């Protein structure tokens, strides 16, 4: 049969999408028959482990990749030409993030998710529970991101980021708060991207003395790219257990879709127009080429981002598929795509935009025109400061609301539905990188 | 004199064994005349320091060795031949560990250490003291070892391993336990062995691009091997203070040997037959060569393992003595011996076997035939999960006993005698590596 | 104009000294008009940030420099000649530190800072506040420094040093203290200097196998030296905010200079004679060359040490200025100057000498002749154990006083004036390195 020929050449494509629907059929049979209580907590961790093992070993290789592949990328061309590459790049990440957040106002206002329904029953969901939050100030977190760039110690920025807390050591009368930083747990991806680019330029200023050093990091880049190919074969096995592990936790067979299902359909549709109708239209307007043939070549990482629910996870998996399947250049694909891992959270700019209108569609708040331009520019700024940590964008939602002085009286409605909507967020998040990667292929042709 | 000629060529052999008996004569004069109280705690740390300095600097070089020497080892030969090297290897570590644990049942049953003596006075030793223990479940620790393999972050696995604890954040009615992991202190040796082997194969799949990279790690391996030679000369000084520091702590001039000295003679004899009568018989059955001439060439690391009481400590010291003194190959000795550091704790499979019969010889427990095959297969499994941390195998003793549902009413009798029996454990532990290393020299001759 | 020609060639010299006086004029206008309370604590951290950003990114490059530049330095020459370089070196650091501490007795006794003034009103300053201190014993901290050399783990010594605390887990009757170490936060500079020197010698014992490895670390050294040049241009901006941030904290417009201003003039004059009259006289006695033409070539790092107030901070900044401006050799300047970062705290030997006479000039204490030779040799020993941490030498002041059994009834007078006197300490501290660096240039001419 001739149909057997195309299936052998599309083996990873077929196995990935058949597994993401397998766990939904697997997990609903677990959640329906018996439920979460039938397994027991001492066995539930053993069930979710073959999915949780996937997210582990696929994360350990981004450290010898991102600090390594940006060297050989940003030391080939000249630093005068890198400004002709970088300035057109950061302009593109700013427009795509801002245009996605502009859809958030334009879709939530025309649908009004704060409608007369069970969603307005937030008093049963609030309970004063999530009020006990750190909720750092908007001046401090914006100051914290500039301090997270240019890290303190180079080894310490491989596993331990920087943040800030508050204390009250102020027995003087009128007890005030005092900021203090303590370097909490978490990998600093952004702190090492800005190091490797600056370190990559310094090898270009050197003459033939750096020729030994650049071929070292070129070879050490290539050995990791061999090792990411073997994890790619394991990836259809793990995604079957990512979805079928998370679905055991909550239930939406008539409970979660009943209360705030209008909001869920509001934000999934925000991911529907953007990145499936807008980004192909932008890509065709600059290339005049078929975007879906480009999009079909990248479907294993995009389905993996739905499973792993982390943009920083699926970073090496996309770097294999873009340079192999689609016709891009070797060196420039390994530069614009890793810097795009933590700079264009436009899904978060679409998630935190709608969710900040959603609580203001209810509870009778105006937002006529002055708050609209502030809620538009804040979400496209905090998206840069967001990490690739799963469910990390919920923490940056509270700093938008205080700056636009909306009530935070129940943030717990937007919370506890982010096991589903954030998986759609990462797919839209990582898609604009490779669409921007192929957009620079036409730019070098002229 | 002709006797002066052999002593100059056997200088390290003579100085090492004269120092391990020097500290016993030194420490008993300290423990006898004056005792531990005559020195004071502010001076006792200053006394144990020249031994404690030895265990420190000899441990800092295993990180630029194990992740480095396994690269140049497992990138020379073909990956098809590595399966012909690896499968025969892991079969040998399984048999030697299981045969050692089979001696534990066969020697404790024929001697019955739970005899009518002062050893049955465990009520004075129990006191409900060591009941306050974490004692993680057998399903979780077996799950934890698979998660400790394939580490989370590559830099973070150089000093910080992974484990798990328990919390009770369960105010819902019927308060249950919940697992949580927090990455406690401790070097992950096993997490980096599995990384370097996979990374070593990927250089072999590369062509001449990896030729620069393999010669880098070949040279960086050799510079450490120079530096381990200088610490080897310091090693007879330190072992004199390892033994004469630990002996100041407890006393066995008629007190510890009186109560449970039958148990101590039971487990030291278990280390006597295995690895001095069995392993020479296995080595002669496959080589038909003199095992003791091979064994005399490795006596400085084996006496160092008695002093340091850590298998992961004496790993670089054996790698010098095997490739220099005995006639083994250069590349294959630096592969099978580091992977054997944390895979064949057969002394622990002999220690945790007898100690789990010892508490069941007392307190009237049966173990007729069904528990015997479970207590045999559990100890040979948890020996793989054991670390090279001194006195680390005591924590893995409790997970055997709950799985074989024996009482843990006094584990503190097996505790606080492990300053002596565990030093015999590490000597038997590290011996089977080099005997297995020389066993593969005959395998390449055919 | 011909005066425009010299200003273009002295751009860094002119911009650095015009900024250290700019912040004094800036900060006094802030402290005078409005004061510290006019800004608010939520804005004060935003004001001090462009200075605090300078101290951050200029510290992240000392890890890929000190462990890297000492390799290519101490592997070129022979190890027989390194003893002819090292022994003359460590003799020079011992004399310069001891001669500086000899000035501390000779200047405090001839001035008597414990005079009838407001400085003797220490009862208002003591309050029993700083009595709650750890204050580890003199035998333990001297033992701790030898354990901090030869670190435990190589990766862990890049951000996490070693220290010791005390516990009282001693329910046996007569509750005593027990030492325990826990690896507190802080970069171990000294632990990696002793590693790279020993590792550098081992490459020299290797033949042409180390030729690949030495050219690797030679190139990786040079790429950092490019990157330190770009931070040097940012350095006149940051020092303007270092001084104008610290001056907002305290006030000395008639308050701090009134109470103990005799002591401040006593210790600043101790930094005046030493290192501006003594060290030029020593340098002229061995070179017969102009020391101030050598001293004018290094004025950007010396003014930076006044701003950063850390010897370990300004280590790469001096390594650029010495090898470029002044006529020293390339390889030997990158060896003696990094080892001099944490070995010759003679300012601390001048600070901790005077401050230990200052509390004994008051409160009627003798120190006739026997305590004088002990207070001289203790301060030159603890200066080696001092770190490059700002305000780190105050902790090592208490261990001098107990060994010379002077009262520690108010150490808080020497505390809280170290925002000013310690900035003079680091300038004198880092100056003797480069004066010692140029002193070895004449030694290689013969
Ligand atoms: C328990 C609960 O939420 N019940 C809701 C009620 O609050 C709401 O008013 C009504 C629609 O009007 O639907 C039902
Ligand atoms: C220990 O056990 C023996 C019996 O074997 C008994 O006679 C004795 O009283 C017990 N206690 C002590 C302190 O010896
Ligand atoms: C300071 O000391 C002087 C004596 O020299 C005394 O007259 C004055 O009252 C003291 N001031 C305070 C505040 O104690
Ligand atoms: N909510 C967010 O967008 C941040 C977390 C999300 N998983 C991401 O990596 O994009
Ligand atoms: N008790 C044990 O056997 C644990 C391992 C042992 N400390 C070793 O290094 O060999
Ligand atoms: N007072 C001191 O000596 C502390 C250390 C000093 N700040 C230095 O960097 O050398």
């Amino acid at each position: 049969d001739q149909v057997r020929r195309c299936l052998r050449a599309n083996l990873l494509v077929l196995l990935t999408v058949v597994a993401v629907v397998a766990g939904v059929a697997l997990g609903l049979g677990v959640s329906g028959a018996g439920g979460a209580l039938a397994l027991g907590p001492e066995r539930l961790s053993a069930f979710v482990f073959p999915g949780e093992l996937l997210l582990r070993l696929l994360r350990m290789i981004i450290l010898p990749l991102v600090v390594c592949s940006l060297i050989g990328g940003a030391a080939s061309l000249d630093p005068g030409a890198l400004g002709r590459l970088g300035a057109w790049a950061l302009l593109f990440f700013l427009v795509t993030t801002l245009l996605a957040s502009a859809l958030g106002v334009g879709l939530a206002l025309a649908l009004q998710p704060g409608a007369a329904s069970a969603a307005i029953n937030a008093s049963v969901g609030a309970a004063g529970s999530a009020e006990n939050a750190p909720s750092k100030e908007v001046l401090d977190s914006f100051l914290d991101l500039a301090r997270n760039i240019f890290p303190s110690n180079l080894v310490s920025a491989a596993f331990r980021s920087y943040s800030t807390t508050y204390e009250e050591r102020n027995i003087t009368g009128t007890r005030v708060k005092v900021p203090v930083g303590q370097e909490v747990e978490g990998m600093n991806i952004l702190g090492l991207v800005v190091f490797a680019i600056v370190f990559g330029v310094a090898l270009r200023k050197l003459g033939p003395e750096g020729e030994l050093l650049i071929r070292f990091f070129n070879s050490f880049n290539e050995a990791t790219m061999v090792l990411v190919s073997w994890i790619m074969w394991y990836a259809p096995v793990g995604i079957m257990f990512l979805v079928a592990g998370k679905i055991v936790e909550m239930e939406d067979v008539g409970l979660l879709f009943a209360r705030l299902g209008k909001y869920i359909l509001c934000c999934l549709l925000g991911h529907a127009i953007h990145g499936l109708l807008v980004l192909p239209l932008i890509y065709f307007l600059f290339t005049r080429k078929n975007p879906y043939r480009f999009l079909w070549g990248i479907v294993t990482p995009l389905a993996t981002a739905f499973g792993t629910s982390s943009s920083s996870a699926t970073l090496p998996l996309m770097m294999k598929c873009v340079e192999e399947n689609n016709g891009v250049a070797k060196h420039i694909s390994r530069f614009i795509l890793p810097i795009g891992a933590t700079v264009n959270m436009d899904g978060a700019a679409l998630f935190q935009c709608v969710a900040a209108v959603f609580i203001a569609q209810l509870s009778q708040q105006s937002l006529d025109f002055v708050k609209i331009i502030t809620i538009l520019v804040t979400a496209t700024a905090s998206s840069v400061g967001a990490a690739g940590i799963p469910a990390g964008g919920v923490l940056t939602l509270a700093i938008i609301l205080e700056a636009v002085n909306l009530p935070v009286d129940h943030i717990s409605l937007i919370l506890a539905v982010d096991w589903l909507v954030d998986r759609s967020c990462t797919v839209l998040n990582v898609e604009g990188d490779a669409l921007g990667a192929g957009l620079l292929q036409n730019y070098v042709d002229r």
